[PDB]
């Protein structure tokens, strides 16, 4: 059984088991943290020897002190196995390295551990002796890994080597500091000696074993893929009936899925055929299409992108918060996730995603307010384009189809005045000739005047009132209706409100972007309206979007930013604070009345002030009116040490009269009168529901089921009027598609009041912050495995066994299938279409569902092994590694580029391949923006930095998405802009660690990656005083080497004519030189090679990488990827320090001194290339750059060769050719056959938009292209492709150049010489 083994180890030593056991359990609940640091205080977790042993007490414990259940235990092992805390527990020990050690004053010995008071370390819990004054910054600003136990005015830390037995005693003096209120406790990790520094084994990725030939096309146990005609049609659908027969079915698909190249021949066998489902095929017919991958958690769809084993974790974590929510009040996993994901219910997320209007109209205001700037039935410039309605409904396209202040008070009364007697146009008049020649709002008689006496134009009607307004009906009624209007739809402010189609878009930025956007959206409306006849061809068109606006505008129901909406879980609130809740003024709703009238509202208001008493007389009010609603009303006071439970005794003492107010001043007065004694348990149940709703003191806020609207500085904002649009709205969203969907289950038997039904409405709608595959039948396509009755998590699989991508969905899966409390089932769905080979490789998936252990006890290595490998079939390995991963080869001796077995057996002696990868580098990457005007900042230069060092790392910003990257390991870093222009420029406010928001607390510059999944940021920059400057126009030696020379590499081959390339440049040059290479593309023989050719040599070597952008469009083949690395990262790859970097290829070899070619001027270009030969006379038939598309093109500009070339790196950031490359290269790729060679076609494509400066033909020779007698004044020679000719690349060196083999020797000795430095 000839087999492959691959594994992945991370760029950190691995941290104490103990430690990360800890970090495990408690995920971000701190109760179950600091009750688990008792437990090991005690010294109970001394006794476990080994990692086993230690990971068994455990579950006993977290089972018997209630900490976790069935369900969580099961989620706790598959955490433990992704090893989720080790970069979390690592991110302490950086920051301790770097920031507390080089700061602390006084000798460590004894000072295991040490409490950190006023900048002042204490090796005792006793505080006898300080012994320093701890220098940088400060270290008591709360951090993301941080915990607190308990509050306290002095704060205290505690940095701990928790391993020893030393721990205990420290621990308990600040527990119980903390118990009493003296201060905050708070735990910061120290990197313990006793563990051994041996590297940390990971998984959650994935491996490929890639097929390099797949021009082949005209049972157990295998040679190499036999291919046969296209009869490829039938692969998936019989695949599909293989696993349908098997009965076993899940581990069928796992087994031929991960081995599926080698089974296509064995497929088709023993009346294979079996069509028992020729039902299904209305299955894919009503709803997804034929060979796609889909899949539901709870209905939540997910992407490929989405499915990651850290991303699945957390959404497992919160599910089910979610749903024992809902189990609450006897609804089983089942029946939670039915109604959640029901149909009614998704069209109503559906339905308030179609914007609501409100009425724009003149009418309330007896249409004296707006002004109409045009009019399409009788403007003469509109009025011929014929008036029909069939014109708007017959187009296709993006064609037009025809048809506050005092000075602002003033002005109205004078263009309000002159429009009403004499016109538009004088009243036009007027206003452009005050802008001309006054330039201010402030009324002008001396421009006015002028305006009467030459746009006096037969003012017809009612008669002119002359030169001074003060009209009792004029000024009073249409400046008072106009500022009603605008009181109205609350247009004015800030930020003023702009209404399209009685849309509100904000006067910010680009609004007309926005506008744009429900212009087309509206337009498509009225058509699919017109087509089924529901217009008529008398009519208004604005009155079709009128028909459900409302005339009142509320920001806080209604709020412009969409985003902004909170909900709380009702059924918590009354669990929580029953002491409360079960004490506040109650009015119940009417039990006569309907279960569609039924609402549940509770007001928290300020009854010390006019505002907070104002809004409860309205709520009360409204209360009267709707008889259905449930009214609370609490009292929130902004005065502290003042009893609140006085005057919520005062209204339960009236709540039995509440509601019989005839005036305000009859609640005013009983708010008054009676004499009552405090209850002090009501006042702390009420400062709890407070803390844990996340609301201030004397701030008034309104809650119908569950939904908060609030703080309400006026209680004029919210009236009467606006509780019932509130609960209206609110009806329609959420109580509405909850009743149905209820009902249509025939749960409608759970809902016993308002309150009852508030719970679940609640909760529906805090599960956004479908159901639609039930109707497939599932008798002959699908399976379940796990519990369905007892299953909290419901998975969905759609998938198609053809398909690659379904690989990697199945393996992940199956392991998340063995979690207890889970459900699944799967649909396969295969495709007639398959005109190549469907799946051109093997694959496999590290990952357990819970941990292994060794014989020794010790945590085991997780690892990928191959078991059926061809031994004739030629592979390459591939890493199918989460997206913040960087991975390159670190251990194997043989070829991973060019795999096979028969070789390694035939030279190693050994069937049986074992390679090692490194987790070398997590990502920290943004999307920046800048302030207030947000666009993204191009050519903007960032510095990463650390207290060590001031300079870990730097990065340019991208035109795309503002987008920027670092390549990290575990700990706390800071961002600064680099020195220069960029900080002349801009001031950067914020990294986005929070979010999008701004979120408070976020105007910080500190990043820290506590995770597998790496940092995301969305960082703030804003420009300084008066600036629309730019980093491109007017307001390296030494560090690196003499030449800088860059180059990739793919086999052993092209890796052994990189070393002869390197050899001659330093054997034709008495210069310094630097090598740069791409770091994941080369082997590790080569890597482990390199500081021996640099002693021999005397040159520097630097690895490089980054990594390729989401946004960015992927290359499936990895020649493409070299390709693309060599031209779309130029600006980003490298180090700022650097002014300029020369490529060369591999396969090339150099005769001259290379720093000419840097010498060489670009005439102002920011690269320079070497054009084709034109020599070589009888080649010319094979010349394709003077034939159609590329003579086309090129009309007059050379065809150039991507082998040798100069990039003046510093004009290059400064012209930001990069950003043109990257999105020409997305828009050019959407078509497959686009670019042969992008490296070549990229610049070429790009010639004129983009300056090339043009190269001696001295710089470069191929026999190809180039005569023999040529090569006398050559310079350096590439080995150019045949075309038309058989002699391979190791044939053309030697005939070609004679020096080739005497580089060849030099490199062969040396590397026998470094050979017998191990024995
Ligand atoms: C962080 O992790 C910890 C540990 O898991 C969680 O903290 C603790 O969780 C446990 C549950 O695992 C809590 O105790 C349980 O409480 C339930 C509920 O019953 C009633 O008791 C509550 C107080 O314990 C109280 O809030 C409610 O009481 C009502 O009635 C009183 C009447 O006087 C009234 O005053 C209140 O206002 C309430 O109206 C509540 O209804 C209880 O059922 C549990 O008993 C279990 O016992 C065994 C297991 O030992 C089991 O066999 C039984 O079936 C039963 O289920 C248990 O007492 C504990 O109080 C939590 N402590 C803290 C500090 O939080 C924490 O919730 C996690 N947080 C997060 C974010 O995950
Ligand atoms: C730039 C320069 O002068 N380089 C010289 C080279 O020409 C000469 O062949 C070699 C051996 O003497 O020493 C060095
Ligand atoms: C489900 O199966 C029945 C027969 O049992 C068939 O009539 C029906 O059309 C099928 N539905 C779909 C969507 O294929
Ligand atoms: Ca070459």
């Amino acid at each position: 059984s000839p087999s492959i083994n691959v594994a992945l180890k991370a760029a950190f030593p691995s941290p104490p088991y103990l430690v990360e056991l800890l970090e495990t359990a408690a995920s971000d609940n701190t109760t179950i943290y600091y009750s688990l640091l008792d437990r090991i205080a005690k010294g109970h977790f001394a006794e476990a020897t080994t990692d086993k042993a230690l990971y068994e007490k455990f579950l006993e414990v977290l089972r018997d002190d209630g900490h976790m259940d069935p369900e969580a235990l099961s989620a706790f092992k598959l955490a433990l196995s992704l090893r989720t805390a080790t970069p979390r527990v690592e991110a302490h020990y950086q920051y301790y390295t770097a920031t507390v050690e080089p700061s602390l004053s006084g000798t460590q010995e004894g000072c295991d551990q040490w409490f950190l008071i006023d900048g002042e370390q204490y090796c005792s819990p006793t505080l006898d002796t300080s012994h320093g004054k701890v220098k940088g910054e400060d270290q008591l600003r709360t951090l993301p890994f941080d915990r607190k136990f308990g509050v306290g005015s002095r704060d205290v830390i505690l940095y701990a080597d928790i391993t020893s037995k030393s721990f205990a005693p420290f621990h308990e003096v600040a527990m119980d500091l903390a118990k009493k209120g003296k201060a905050s406790y708070r735990v910061r990790y120290r990197r313990s000696p006793s563990h051994s520094r041996e590297s940390l084994s990971v998984n959650g990725y994935g491996v490929e074993l890639v097929l390099k030939r797949t021009d082949y096309i005209v049972e157990e146990i295998a040679d190499i893929k036999p291919l046969e005609k296209s009869e490829l049609a039938a692969l998936g659908m019989k695949a599909a009936s293989f696993v349908m027969q098997s009965e076993k079915p899940f581990e069928a698909l796992l087994k031929l899925t991960q081995d599926f190249p080698k089974y296509s021949n064995s497929l088709g066998s023993q009346n294979v055929s079996a069509e028992f489902e020729a039902e299904h095929r209305g299955n894919r017919e009503v709803f997804l299409p034929e060979g796609s991958n889909v899949l539901w958690l709870n209905g939540l769809h997910l992407i490929d992108r989405q499915i990651q084993p850290f991303g699945l974790v957390d959404l497992l974590t919160r599910e089910r918060k979610l749903i024992k929510s809902v189990l609450d009040l006897g609804l089983t996993g089942q029946q939670a996730v039915d109604l959640l994901g029901h149909a009614e219910v998704a069209h109503a997320k559906s339905g308030d995603d179609e914007p609501r209007r409100f009425d724009w109209r003149d009418d309330i205001e007896e249409g004296q307010v707006i002004i109409w700037l045009n009019n399409l039935e009788k403007d003469k410039r509109y009025k011929s384009f014929s008036p029909s309605i069939w014109v708007l409904i017959h187009h296709f396209g993006h064609g037009l189809p025809q048809i506050p202040t005092g000075q602002a008070i003033d002005q109205a009364k004078v263009v309000y005045y002159l429009l009403e007697n004499y016109g538009l146009a004088a009243a036009t008049a007027y206003l452009e000739k005050s802008y001309e020649e006054q330039s201010t709002g402030q009324p002008n008689e001396r421009i006015f005047n002028e305006v009467i006496k030459d746009k006096s134009l037969r003012p017809d009607g009612v008669e002119l009132s002359f030169k001074d307004i003060f009209i009792s009906e004029k000024h009073e009624k249409q400046i008072h209706l106009s500022k009603h209007w605008v009181e109205r739809l609350r247009a004015g402010g800030d930020v003023p409100t702009v209404f399209f189609d009685g849309f509100p878009i904000p006067r910010e930025d680009n609004w007309l972007r926005v506008m744009n956007h429900r212009l087309m959206q509206d337009l498509q409306a009225l058509q699919q309206a017109g087509y089924f006849g529901m217009l008529n061809e008398s009519m208004w068109l604005p009155g079709f979007f009128l028909e459900k606006a409302l005339s009142r505008r509320n920001t806080l129901i209604f709020p412009e930013d969409k985003n902004e909406l909170t909900v709380l879980n009702v059924n918590k609130i009354y669990i929580e604070n029953h002491d409360l809740m079960s004490k506040v003024p109650v009015i119940e709703a009417s039990k006569e009345s309907t279960r569609d009238d039924w609402a549940a509202l509770t007001v928290v208001a300020d009854l010390d002030d006019i505002e907070g008493q104002e809004l409860v007389y309205y709520a009360l009010r409204f209360r009267k009116s709707n008889d259905g609603v449930r009214l609370d009303i609490v009292h929130n006071p902004k005065d502290t040490s003042r009893s609140p439970s006085v005057l919520a005794q005062r209204l339960k003492s009236r709540e039995d009269k509440l509601l019989d107010f005839t005036r305000f001043l009859d609640l005013e007065t009983a708010l008054e009168t009676g004499e009552f004694e405090p209850d002090v348990a009501y006042d702390a149940s009420l400062a709890n529901f407070l803390a844990s709703s996340n609301m201030k003191a004397g701030d008034n806020f309104v809650i119908l089921n569950g939904r908060v609207l609030g703080p309400i500085t006026s209680a004029d904002d919210f009236k009467k009027e606006d509780f019932e649009v509130f609960l209206q709205a609110e009806r329609r969203t959420r109580i509405l598609p909850v009743y149905k969907a209820l009902e249509d289950l025939g749960l409608d038997d759970k809902v016993s009041g308002p309150l009852s039904a508030a719970k679940l409405t609640s909760v529906t709608a805090l599960s956004t912050i479908t159901t639609l595959f039930k109707q497939w039948n599932s008798t002959y396509t699908s399976f379940e495995v796990g519990d369905a009755s007892t299953a909290t998590i419901f998975f969905v699989a759609v998938i198609n066994p053809a398909s690659e991508i379904g690989q990697r969905w199945v393996a992940v899966l199956k392991v998340l299938s063995e979690l207890e409390g889970v459900h699944l089932r799967v649909f396969l769905n295969p495709t007639v279409m398959i005109e190549e080979l469907p799946v051109k490789r093997f694959y496999r998936y590290v990952l357990s569902s819970s941990p292994s252990f060794d014989e020794s006890g010790k945590v085991k290595a997780l690892s990928a092994r191959f078991t059926g490998v061809p031994r004739e079939t030629l592979l390459v390995v591939g890493m199918d590694v989460p997206p913040a991963w960087l991975v390159t080869s670190k251990v194997a001796v043989d070829d991973l580029d060019n795999l096979r077995i028969k070789d390694i057996k035939a030279k190693r002696g050994t069937e049986h391949v074992e390679a090692i990868y490194e987790l070398e580098h997590i990502l920290i990457e943004g999307h920046s923006r800048e302030i207030p005007g947000a666009h993204a900042p191009r050519g903007v230069q960032l510095v990463l930095e650390t207290e060590n060092n001031p300079h870990f790392a730097d990065t340019i910003i991208m035109a795309n998405l503002g987008y920027f990257q670092f390549k990290a390991n575990p700990g706390v870093y800071n961002i600064r802009l680099k020195e220069g222009r960029s900080s002349e420029i801009f001031t950067l406010e914020s990294v986005g660690a929070k979010g999008w928001g701004p979120i408070p607390g976020d105007d910080n510059t500190e990043v820290v990656l506590m995770d597998f999944q790496g940092t995301t940021l969305y960082p703030r920059l804003r420009r300084k005083p008066g600036m629309e400057e730019e980093d491109v126009l007017e307001p390296s030696k030494t560090e690196h080497a003499e030449i800088n020379i860059f180059s990739v590499a793919s086999g052993h081959l092209y890796e052994r004519m990189l070393n002869i390339m390197m050899a001659s440049v330093m054997h034709h040059t008495n210069h310094t030189v630097k090598f740069w290479f791409i770091e994941q593309f080369l082997s590790p023989s080569f890597k482990d090679f390199i500081p021996h050719m640099a002693a021999e040599y005397g040159f520097k070597y630097e690895m490089v990488t980054y990594k390729w952008p989401h946004w960015l469009r992927q290359q499936k083949e990895k020649q493409r990827e070299i390709w693309g690395y060599k031209i779309l990262f130029l600006d980003v790859l490298f180090p700022l320090s650097l002014d300029k970097v020369i490529f060369v290829d591999a396969d090339q070899i150099v005769r001259t001194d290379m720093y000419d070619l840097v010498e060489h001027p670009l005439d102002g270009a920011p690269y320079g290339f070497a054009p084709m030969c034109d020599s070589r006379v009888e080649m010319e038939g094979y010349r394709f750059w003077k034939t159609g598309y590329w003579a086309n093109y090129l009309k007059g500009k050379p065809y150039h060769i991507s082998a040798l070339y100069v990039v003046d790196l510093q004009r290059f950031r400064e012209l930001a050719a990069g950003d043109r490359l990257r999105q020409q290269y997305h828009a050019l790729s959407a078509d497959p056959n686009s670019l042969a060679n992008l490296d070549q076609d990229l610049p070429n494509h790009m010639q004129f938009t983009i300056p090339i400066a043009t190269l001696p033909q001295e710089w470069l020779w191929c026999e190809t292209w180039c005569s023999d007698e040529t090569l006398k004044d050559a310079r350096t020679i590439d080995l150019c492709n045949n075309p038309m000719t058989k002699e391979p690349k190791l044939d053309r060196a030697r005939r070609q150049v004679p020096e080739w083999t005497k580089y060849d020797e030099e490199i062969a000795e040396l590397a026998r010489r470094v050979r017998e430095e191990k024995p």
